[PDB]
This record gives C-alpha cells, sequence and structure tokens, in this order.
C-alpha cells in the first residue's frame, strides 16, 4: 500500500516535518512548567514594594511566552511543510491514474460508467488528505504529547498521577467513539427527511398546473409540513445528543481535574509538592484535552477513505489486452496505404457474431463505401482498423502486413476519422479546432476553419472564436459541429481518412452543404478514404461500394454496376431507401401546410 | 427581522437559552477564583503532614469541578434548547414560502428557473442557522464574557489590566478578519483549478474515443497537469497562510498573557495581590481565547448567510395577479354549465396577440370541440378559462357571470382535465390516482382504475399498487399516463371537462383505444365536455365544432353539416389531416423494412 516515496529528497521535508512535530510539543510541556516556577519565583518576602522585578524571574516568565508562542509556531510549520508532501501526492497520483485511465482498452471504458470514474478517482484522493492528515495532524502529535505527560507524571508526581491520566484518556476515547458512531443514527435520519420534503417541494413547483387543475395546495402544503416536522424532530435529536456529546467528555475530564487537584493538595500537606506543583498537574493535564476534541470526528472518516483510497488505487490494476507485440513495426513511409480483410469473423460477445467471416479488400488512393442496411456489420469496420477492437477469427492487413505486427500508436496516427456525432470540449472552438493537431500554426488554423466554410459561425458569434462550446457552454447546430470535424481532420492530415456515417444530421437541407464541402477537401488525393453510409445516395461516386448483409459481403462493385446487375441486394436498398426519401420529404411538406394558420 | 418572537409562548422557551447563556458565562468566570483560592488556602504551615484535607477547600475544590463542568453543561443546554427555536423558525418560513409560491401566477412559474427556486429556498435556510448560531452561539456570548471579565478586571485588579485586555480582543478580531477576508483568494483560486481538471479529465473519459481517434493523449495528460500543478501550488499557499493565521492569532493572546504575568507580579512586590491572582488573571483572560479561535469562520458567513436569507424573502415579495375581488361570487348549485366568450382578446406579451376578438358559446351538457390549424389560439382556451392567466380585452362568462368574479378556487374547482403530457409524482400509483380527488374512499380508487381500464398495468406491474412510478421510480407509457389522467378525473367528478390534446400519444393504436375509454365514461351525463383536438377525425361525433384560425372564430357547426358547406376551411382542414396522417402511416410501414436485417 501507500509508498509515495522511492528515490528522492521530499524525505528530507518528511523528517523536518518530525522534528517539528516532536519540537512543538517539547516546547508545550514546556509551559506549565515555567508557570509553576514563576509562581514559586513569587513566593516570597518583599518588604521594600518599590524594588524592580528580578531579572532572573523577568526572562523565566518571557520563557512561558516563548514557549507558547513557541509550541504553535512549530505546529503550523510542521503544518505548512507535511502540506508541500501532501499535494504533492495528491498531484502525482490524480495524473498517473488519468494516464493509465486512456492507455486502457475500448471495452473496458464502455462498462465502466464515466461518473462513477469521476467520483472514484476524486474521492480517491481526498481520502488521502483525510488519512496523512489523520496520522500527522493529530494521532502523532497526540501519541508523543500522551507519553511524554504520563512519563513526566510517573517521574515527577509518582504513577499515582499518570495511572489515571492515561485511563482518562482511554475512557475519552471508547466514550467518544462509542457515542460518535452511535449518533450517525441522526443525521443520516435528518438529510433523509430533509430529501424527503425536498422532493415534495420539487414536485409541488414543476408539476403546479397539475395541483392547481386539481384540489389539494393545501394537500401538498400540510405534506411538506409533515416531512419538514419530521426533519426538525430529527435535527433537533441532533443538536441535543451533541449537547450530551459534549457534556460527557467535559465531565471526563472535570473531575479527572478535580480529583487530581485534590491528590495534589495531599502533597503540599505531605510537603513533597510545591504549589506551583498544583498548576502544573492542572495545566499539563488540560492541555491534552484540546487536540482530543478533533479525534472524534475521524473513526468513520478512517473507515471510509480506507477504502476510497483503495478504489482509486484498483483502478491501476486493470490489465491492458490490445498491446503491439515484440518488435513491432512501424512502417511503410511514402507509399499509399491498402486494406484488406482476411476471413474476419468479429463481434462483442461470442453470443452477437456481428462480422461473419467478412473478406474484401479497402484499395490505395480509392473512395470505397460500405453500405448495408440494419444488422449488416458496416456499423464495426473502422474500429477493428483502429485496433479498438481484434477480431476473434480472421486478420487485417495493412500493406500486406497484419496490423497486429504494426505498432498500435504508430497506425493509429495515419488514420483521420470524421465520427457520426463530433464530441466538443469545453473549450474555444479555435481550440476545438486545434484540437486536430496542437502544434498547427494559428495560419494553418483559419485556413481549415476556412475551408471547411466555418467562417460564417465564428462572425455570427459575438464571442468570436473564444466562444465556450461543450455541454457546459454554447451549443451549435449540427452541421457547425460535423463542419468543425472536417476541420479536424484536416489538420491532422492522415493518409488513410473514414467518415463514419458522417451526415446523420437530421435536415436533408444541411446535409446537402455538408457533401459537397466535403466532396471539395478529399478528392482522390492519393489518400484512401471509407465512407459508411447506409444512404447509399450519399456514396453514389464512390470507386468501389462493399455491401454487407447480416454480416456478411453479398456484392461489391460500382454504384451503375451494382444497380444494373439483375437480383441484386443494392438496388432494394437504393429503392427502398429513395422511396422513402420522396416520403418523409413529402410528409415534411404538408406538416408545413398544418404549420401555420390558413 | 428573523422575527424569534411573534404570538406564541415560545419566546418563554427563547428566555431560558439567555438565562442558560447568561448563568454559564458566571460559571465560567468562576473557575478560576476557586482555582485561585485553592491556591491561596494551601499557602500555609502544614507542619504536621499527617493531618487529613480540612473540607474548607475540599468544597473550594468541589467547586471547582461543579463550575467547570457547570459552565459547559450549560453551554450544551443553551444550545439544545435554543434548537427547538430555530429549526422551528426554519419550518415556520419554509412553509409560508412553500404556501405562497402556489399563489402565484402561471407566468410567473413559467419564467423563473424551477431549480433556482429550489436552491433559493434550501440555502435560504441555512442562512438562518447561520445567523440565529452567529447570534446565540457566538456573538453574544462573547460579548457577554468580555464586558464581565473586563469587569472584574477594572474592578479587582484595574483599568490598567482591563485597558489591554479588551485591546488584545479588538486587536484579535481586526486582525483575523484582516487576514482572513486577505486568505480566501487561494481556496477561491484551488477550487478554481480543481473543477479546470475535474472539466479536463471528464471531457478526457467521455471523448475518449476522439482523442484516441486524434494524436494527443499526451495533450490532455499535461493539460491536467497543468490544473493539477495550478490547484497543488494553490493549495500550499492555503496551508501556508493557515499557518500565519493560526500563529498570528497565538502570538496576540501569548504576548497579552505574558505581558500580564508581568504586570502581576509587580503587584506581587506591592503586596496588593497574592500569587493565586496570578492565576486568575491568566486563566480569566485566557478563558476568553477558547471560542474566538471559531468567530473567524464567520464575518463573510454573516455577508454570505445575509444575502441566501433576503432573496428567500424576496419570494413573498411578489405579486399575486390573478386574485379574486372583496366579496367574490361562489354560485350557480345544480344547474349545468355553460361557457361564453365575448370579445376575448388574449396574448402572451401584448404586442403578439395569440386570440383576436375571440366570441362563441360553449353550450351546457353538449360536447363541444375546438380546432384549428396552428396559429389557431384554440391552444389558450383551457389556459384562460382556468384564470391563469386574464384576457386583455373582452370577458369570459360561466352562467352569465363574468368568471373574474368568482371565487378564484370555487371556479377552478368545477374543472377537469386531461392534458396533453401527464404529470408523474414521486409516489405510488395508487397515490398518483387517488391525487384526483384525496379523500376518495380506497374503493372508489379501484373502481376508478378499473374504468379507466387502467388495471392491466398494476396487474403488469411487480410491486403491484405500491409501485413507485416517477422520474426517480418507475415510467410508464404515454398511454398509460393518458390512462392515469383520465383515472384522476374520474375521482375529481367535476362538472366542466376539458381534454386538452390529451391524445398525441405519439402510437396511433393507443389512441384509439383511449379515445373508447374516453368515449364510455363521459356521455354527455349533464357533464359539459370541451375537447380541444386537432385530428379532428377524433371529434365528429361531437355537438358542436367550433373551427378558430388566426384566433379568429371562423366557422361553427357540425361534423357533417361543416364538412358540407361549401367553402368551408373545415373540409381543409379535414384533407390536409386526412392526407397527412395517410402518410406517415405508409412512412411507418416503409421504415420496418429497412429496420430489419431482413
Ligand atoms: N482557526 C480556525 C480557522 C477558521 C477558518 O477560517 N477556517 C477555514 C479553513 S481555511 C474555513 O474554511 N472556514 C469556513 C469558511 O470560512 O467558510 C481553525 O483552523 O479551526
Amino acid at each position: 500500500y501507500i509508498w509515495p516515496k522511492g528515490n528522492n529528497k521530499v524525505r528530507i521535508r518528511v523528517l523536518i516535518a518530525l522534528g517539528l512535530l516532536i519540537s512543538a510539543k517539547i516546547l508545550n510541556v514546556q509551559v506549565p512548567f515555567f508557570f509553576k516556577q514563576t509562581i514559586d519565583s513569587m513566593n516570597i518576602a518583599w518588604d521594600d514594594p518599590t524594588v524592580a522585578l528580578p531579572a532572573a524571574i523577568g526572562l523565566t516568565i518571557l520563557c512561558y511566552g516563548v514557549a507558547r508562542f513557541g509550541s504553535v509556531l512549530f505546529g503550523e510549520l510542521r503544518n505548512a511543510v507535511f502540506a508541500k508532501v501532501a499535494q504533492n501526492a495528491i498531484r502525482t497520483v490524480s495524473l498517473q491514474t488519468f494516464q493509465h485511465l486512456m492507455k486502457l482498452d475500448l471495452g473496458w471504458h464502455l462498462s465502466r460508467q464515466t461518473g462513477g470514474l469521476t467520483r472514484a478517482m476524486d474521492r480517491g484522493t481526498k481520502g488521502i488528505s483525510q488519512v496523512l492528515t489523520a496520522m500527522v495532524f493529530h494521532i502523532i502529535p497526540i501519541s508523543f504529547e500522551i507519553s511524554v505527560v504520563c512519563g513526566i507524571l510517573t517521574y515527577q508526581f509518582g504513577a499515582s498521577f499518570a495511572a489515571i491520566t492515561f485511563s482518562t484518556m482511554l475512557l475519552y476515547s471508547i466514550f467518544t467513539i462509542k457515542t460518535t458512531a452511535w449518533r450517525t443514527h441522526f443525521r443520516r435520519d435528518a438529510n433523509k427527511a430533509d430529501n424527503k420534503a425536498a422532493s415534495v417541494a420539487l414536485d409541488s413547483l414543476i408539476n403546479f398546473e397539475a395541483v392547481k387543475y386539481f384540489n389539494n395546495e393545501k394537500y401538498l402544503a400540510d405534506k411538506y409540513n409533515g416531512s419538514l416536522m419530521n426533519y426538525r424532530d430529527s435535527q433537533i435529536k441532533v443538536s441535543q445528543s451533541l449537547a450530551f456529546l459534549n457534556s460527557g467528555q467535559n465531565l471526563i475530564f472535570t473531575t479527572a481535574l478535580t480529583a487530581m487537584m485534590y491528590m495534589g493538595c495531599t502533597g503540599v500537606i505531605g510537603g513533597n509538592l510545591t504549589v506551583g506543583d498544583l498548576v502544573l498537574i492542572n495545566q499539563l493535564v488540560f492541555q491534552l484535552s484540546v487536540p482530543l476534541n478533533f479525534l472524534g470526528s475521524v473513526y468513520r472518516d478512517l473507515k471510509q477513505s480506507l477504502i476510497d483510497m483503495e478504489t482509486l488505487f484498483k483502478l491501476r490494476k486493470n490489465e491492458v489486452k490490445i498491446k503491439n507485440a515484440e518488435r513491432p513495426l512501424m512502417l511503410p513511409e511514402n507509399v499509399p496505404y491498402d486494406i484488406t480483410f482476411e476471413n474476419v469473423t468479429f463481434g462483442y460477445h461470442p453470443d452477437r457474431k456481428i462480422l461473419k467471416n467478412a473478406s474484401f479488400t479497402i484499395p490505395a488512393g480509392w473512395k470505397t463505401a460500405i453500405v448495408g442496411s440494419s444488422g449488416s456489420g458496416k456499423s464495426t469496420i473502422l474500429k477493428l482498423v483502429f485496433r479498438f477492437y481484434d477480431p476473434e477469427s480472421g486478420r487485417i492487413l495493412i500493406n500486406g502486413r497484419d496490423i497486429k505486427e504494426y505498432d498500435i500508436d504508430a497506425l493509429r496516427k495515419v488514420i483521420g476519422v470524421v465520427p457520426q456525432d463530433t464530441p466538443l470540449f469545453n473549450d474555444t472552438i479555435w481550440e476545438n479546432v486545434k484540437f486536430g493537431r496542437i502544434d498547427a500554426t494559428d495560419e494553418e488554423v483559419i485556413t481549415v476553419v476556412e475551408k471547411a466554410q466555418l467562417a460564417p459561425l465564428i462572425k455570427k458569434l459575438p464571442q468570436g472564436f473564444d466562444t465556450i462550446v461543450g455541454e457546459r457552454g454554447l451549443m451549435i447546430s449540427g452541421g457547425e459541429k460535423q463542419r468543425l470535424a472536417i476541420a479536424r481532420v484536416l489538420l491532422k492530415n492522415a493518409r488513410i481518412m473514414f467518415f463514419d456515417e458522417a451526415t446523420s444530421a437530421l435536415d436533408t437541407h444541411t446535409e446537402q452543404a455538408l457533401l459537397r464541402t466535403i466532396r471539395d477537401n478529399f478528392t482522390s488525393g492519393s489518400r484512401t478514404s471509407v465512407y459508411i453510409a447506409h444512404r447509399l445516395r450519399t456514396i453514389a461516386d464512390a470507386d468501389k461500394i462493399i455491401v454487407l448483409d447480416n454480416g456478411r459481403v453479398r456484392e461489391e462493385g460500382k454504384h451503375l454496376e451494382l444497380l444494373a446487375m439483375p437480383g441484386s441486394l443494392y438496388r432494394e436498398l437504393w429503392t427502398i431507401q429513395e422511396d422513402l426519401d420522396h416520403l418523409e420529404n413529402e410528409l415534411k411538406d404538408q406538416q408545413e401546410l398544418w404549420s401555420h394558420p390558413q
């Protein structure tokens, strides 16, 4: 577990904290001596009431202060150092988890709830500032000080005292915890009712019409008042239990202290103890009560943080499935790449075979389209080319070589993707376009936004390039979004290009515009382009069309040749698809007639 | 004016805490006397060291305990009593806020963001338990004790002491706040960056594919590390400045205390002051340090909670626009209700009129339907009849009386609504059906669930009637929901009945089933039914059809007679509606073909 330190001088700082820790408590126990000695050093003659104060004691009362102040300053300095340790561990862990997170496989990321992960990794770091704080700011200081104090008690007043001091500390613990763990049975009940009343008031605000259309209002009001009164009663039991907790804690010390001052007064009669000795055993034992109040909030905290920190550790336990083998190839530099599928059988889970023994070629320089109705399996080409997944049977070759043997990072570099639904980042657009390639000159970025015909957006946008998009920002049209994606893939300048269903922008008028801006930028310039559509009309000018059916390659040719082929599937698809376009275009037209008055 | 006093004898409870407060600092200040007395009364002979302890002082050390414990015990009790005051005010405010909110008009409820209201009142109560605690648990107790201690000092030790005690108090405050206000610019910066890292890591996990489809990864890891180091470097400055604060605060009391032991020891030379008196001025002035360390978390809270208490109060400021006049009519008793529109002009925002000078009669007992294409203004009939809004020009009468003169509750009680989208409540269905009329017998609720043909749903449902429906529960189909809304209006048994676009259940077979269930329960039984439809096909059996266009009543008659009327608008609407239904029926057929892998 743990092990934030390995080979460095951060442990230098760690010793320093401990020195400042030890040396802050020494200065603390030293304070009451200076109070006792100063008391005794005044229990004398003074029949000349005009004498100045002996410096011999003037010094001793400075000592009091510069030991009182000394104790705190070294405790603060202990803290300020160790934070430079703590904040360092969190920064280092939060990154290595993130970094290892993306080295993880796609199948993994898809099962995992992204929020279950964002919490797990955040609440993972909280559980470190919870557990390193528990030790260094509380337990170790309270361990040393209690050790030292009972030590001195044995030594200077007798184990008679030390016995009851340490005993009281233990009684304090095994009352604080046995009460505190008990008293969560209220907060977990208070914020319960708080939520009950929270939900009643919310329905009553959303469904405002619904309560209006009926009687009620009063029904929901004293339904609220019901939940409100449950919560009042519950919070009342919290404030009350707290009183009991604080009174029980004080009664422990007050008697512990009171009974000792008795014990001290016998030693003043027995002549063994001075009068300062009374102040000493009082103020000595009292100085332990202060930090003892904190270490009662914890216990559960230490329980919850023990696991919440492991769950964050457990993440990096996860194994990487898709890795490049030993002696991995980079390979070809300046040739156009072709793609071939040899008997590829693949799906997610052996129950679902999606690609059933698929074989075909995607030649270099060409525009190849891959079409098929619902269930075809075109839906999984790119993912296999990008080795996101690996095929269960059969293999996939680029330029005669299996891509398994290629360097998995090298491969992915030459492939550009315009995805069906583009992601935006909570950032500037100018930072979203630049996402294509980081080292882009400002000039490159403008041209690419120009080439894509994204200009009208930034002009229409008041805050221009600096406008914030993302879920937490300004939302833009699908068209402007897909336009941005074209922009990105222009910057990346890949050799192989995928357009995975690029134009399911649910507006035909907008699809037209996008398909043109694409036919301008990606025309046969020794880029090998794969188009994956289900609207064949948008890929009719392809150099090769591969049509899949229930996971297997049925036909394979050009548009005009596939259409003319007797008994072709393409013609069935072209026909329904086209009959459909006329229909939903015709239906849109009539919705319009009914859309406005007459 | 949080008004802890009003008209009840809860102000008796209020005094007790204050009493418990007053009698708790007294028990506190006496503790150094009993410690002093015990010191002086032991500074004597004892030349017989076998004597038992004199009771005169055994009592003096008892007095110490039962004053130390008593002081706290009264402070705990002051708090547990006063919670029973605080918690009560929140409840009282939480209800009248809730109650008055529903007296507000639909337009108000529609503009205000509903979560903003839920935050406002949740954050509203925080600012009361914060300002009631700040007063009774801190400011007053520490003001009272400072006075008492400064009283004692001037009285028994001279203004010499009081001068520097009180000065230390001010020096303490007007440093802490002046420091704390400075040091907030770090937590407001740490959690700033923490949110930056938050969004980075989140974006890199949702758009995990995008970062994979591109270069980057490394780009995003050290975009995180930037924020991570922004946060680390920020969090240290939090710990560093905190150390300064606690050190700076400790310096203040340490010199103040030390300097007084000087000033005290000189009064021991002058024979004026005993040695216990050294303990006395120390511990008295020390016992003022304890609660002062908390009272530094405030000042800003006192500001933030002051406005968060004011915005929550600003709510009841809001004017109720739709209110009944003085001496409002209830009226007609056992007659069927009719509805008539006299020159009604209405819109939201006076510039954009929806209903333009509409006049028509909705005769009693009949089934009246109101149809029209978009812009018609049928879209706003119900809202006006329910006095949600009031017409700009013209009036609306039920049985000859302007509905403005009716008791707005009396009016709304006789109108039942089956809305286009029924709302669900987070509760059982049985409680959602019973919502129609609360005082319904359990049997009544059964007959209604039967009549509505809702029975099949509760049988199909796992936990039967007790099943939890709602957003944070189990969602049911539109058809089942509209089936439940029909149920509710049966329990209500209203005299006037509106079916606002009830069956735009985007599933036709389910529409047909519903219309049958409606036509069975609502047959002219001295109930006057108004249907607002846009598929005229569903209201052809009406007794009167009123057709609106661009806000004005164009034609008005029966189904067959309107159809036959030459140049009628109804035949035009009938025609578009007919073709439209025919198209989307054909389009349903064609999508199915492409929907399957054959
Ligand atoms: N001396 C106090 C510090 C009081 C204080 O201002 N604490 C900060 C920590 S930086 C805080 O967040 N207080 C609550 C707030 O101001 O919202 C303590 O350490 O217990």
